[PDB]
């Protein structure tokens, strides 16, 4: 069912205008299509910019633009990035939304940046390997976008190769994309409790999830950092203990747990020899200490990744070497 006319003009809620293009990536990616300001010229296959469109009764892009809407404004971003003194921050920006009418139905839509490729397809054309080099700046700059995201109530609960963009003009800047089911943590400065949210069903990517998904309470922060440390080490290495078994939730959750519980023999797992990286252990024994609702010492983190690039010989230059 097309929800647009090709090249129609549609406007948002602030009355900007925008022209729709074709969809995205074979269709591949749902009802995504290519967009740009109204002008004159039809929308290219360099557009700038794409809209998302759902049913009005669709869930998860009311959370998303919620999410947006609250913790993802020109404003708070920039204020960050000055701030922080970052090069760029990975939150992709929202240019707007509204309601779209068609054949009787009601969709809602909301206009984002369009990006570059994601890092799984990446991945894949590696032969399933990233370098450390690669694995510690695309990590440092998602710790950047955690701690954004966490100081603004808000946990991911889903990070993976699959929902990171890069910059479609810049491939050094690695953007977390999919907010739809994104849980807010911390309404009001208010921590939600260790335990079940009926008003949340999801659990996550089983590979990557935390323990604490697994064990059925609604994410937090410390999931997060979790989340990042099985990417990383499925990313250096092309594997995880627990992939073989993924079709049993018991099975991955008691592995994780045994394996956090002793990090040194989830090293000797994943890596060869005694030739871990050790920041990656060090990175996994800092997230273990973290109790349910304890706010990250994210700088901390960011430094025991930058002693991995020491110890490599190179530094934080943004170079993700894609
Ligand atoms: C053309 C092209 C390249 N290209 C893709 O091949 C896939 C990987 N996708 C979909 C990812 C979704 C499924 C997460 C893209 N998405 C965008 N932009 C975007 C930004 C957001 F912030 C969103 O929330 C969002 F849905 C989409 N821009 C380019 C892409």
């Amino acid at each position: 069912a097309e929800q647009f006319a090709v090249g129609e003009i549609i406007t948002d809620m602030a009355a900007a205008a925008w022209k729709v293009g074709l969809p995205i990536g074979q269709g591949g990616f749902g009802c995504i299509y290519l967009a740009d300001m109204n002008s004159s010229e039809s929308v290219g296959s360099d557009a700038p910019c794409v809209v998302k469109v759902e049913p009005s009764d669709n869930g998860p892009l009311f959370t998303e633009l919620k999410f947006y809407q609250r913790a993802a404004k020109p404003e708070q971003i920039q204020k960050w990035i000055r701030t922080r003194k970052l090069k760029y921050l990975g939150v992709p920006k929202y240019w707007g939304s509204g309601l779209h009418d068609k054949n009787g139905k009601s969709y809602r839509f909301m206009i984002m940046d369009r990006f570059g490729s994601d890092l799984q397809k990446i991945y894949e054309a590696n032969a399933k390997r990233f370098s450390r080099k690669t694995v510690l700046q695309l990590s440092l700059r998602i710790l950047d976008i955690l701690e954004y995201i966490h100081e603004h109530e808000y946990v991911h609960g889903d990070i993976k190769a699959s929902n990171l963009l890069l910059n479609y003009k810049n491939p050094d800047q690695v953007y977390l994309v999919d907010y739809g089911l994104a849980y807010r943590y911390c309404p009001e400065g208010v921590h939600k409790a260790y335990a079940a949210d009926p008003k949340r069903c999801h659990d996550g990517t089983i590979e990557f999830t935390s323990i604490d998904a697994h064990n059925g309470v609604a994410p937090s922060r410390r999931g997060d950092l979790e989340i990042l440390g099985y990417c990383m080490i499925q990313w250096l290495t092309g594997h995880l203990p627990w992939e073989d078994n993924l079709k049993d939730p018991k099975y991955v959750r008691d592995s994780k747990i045994r394996y956090r519980e002793n990090i040194a023999s989830l090293m000797d797992k994943c890596f060869p020899a005694a030739n871990a990286p050790g920041e990656i252990a060090k990175y996994m024994e800092t997230v273990k200490l973290l109790d349910y609702t304890e706010k990250p010492l994210y700088e901390n983190l960011r430094d025991i990744l930058l002693q991995g690039l020491k110890a490599i010989g190179s530094k934080d230059d943004g170079k993700l070497d894609l």
